[PDB]
DNA sequence: TGAAAAGAGAATTGG
DNA sequence: CCAATTCTCTTTTCA
């Protein structure tokens, strides 16, 4: 049984290697306060949906869709800011 | 002033 | 049965 990754670990993984920059990036590093690019998150979510092997290109309605799901288990929130989001800092260094 | 962004229930699916 | 994936509909927001 072979492991993927989780979107959080994904996500989490891209910023801290700053990787696609221009897609994802932080607006307060030390909060764990993450924004995606209004023009260039399509190229993040399929990129998110190729790694995973999915069947059906994955869209950025469709992985918000999956961040929304992390409010029960509190990975991430939706931050009251335009495509913006927030890791737990249990995600997160000192 | 419509695309964009936000939100959501629910059946589905790989592993 | 977890962790999304996929599909659908709705409304507010914004540039
Ligand atoms: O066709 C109507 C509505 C449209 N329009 C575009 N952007 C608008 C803002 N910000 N306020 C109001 N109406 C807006 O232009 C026409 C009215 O001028
Ligand atoms: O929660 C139930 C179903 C669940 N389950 C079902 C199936 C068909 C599967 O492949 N994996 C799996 O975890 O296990 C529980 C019953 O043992």
């Amino acid at each position: 049984a072979r492991k993927k990754l989780r979107l959080y670990q994904f996500l989490l993984g891209l910023l801290l290697r700053g990787d696609m920059r221009e897609c994802v990036w932080w607006v307060e590093p030390g909060a764990g306060v993450f924004q995606f690019s209004s023009k260039h998150k399509e190229l993040l979510a399929r990129r998110w949906g190729q790694q995973k092997g999915n069947r059906k290109r994955m869209t950025y309605q469709k992985l918000a869709r999956a961040l929304r799901n992390y409010a029960k288990t509190g990975e991430i929130r939706k931050v009251k800011r335009k495509l913006t989001y927030q890791f737990d800092s249990a995600l997160l260094p000192a």
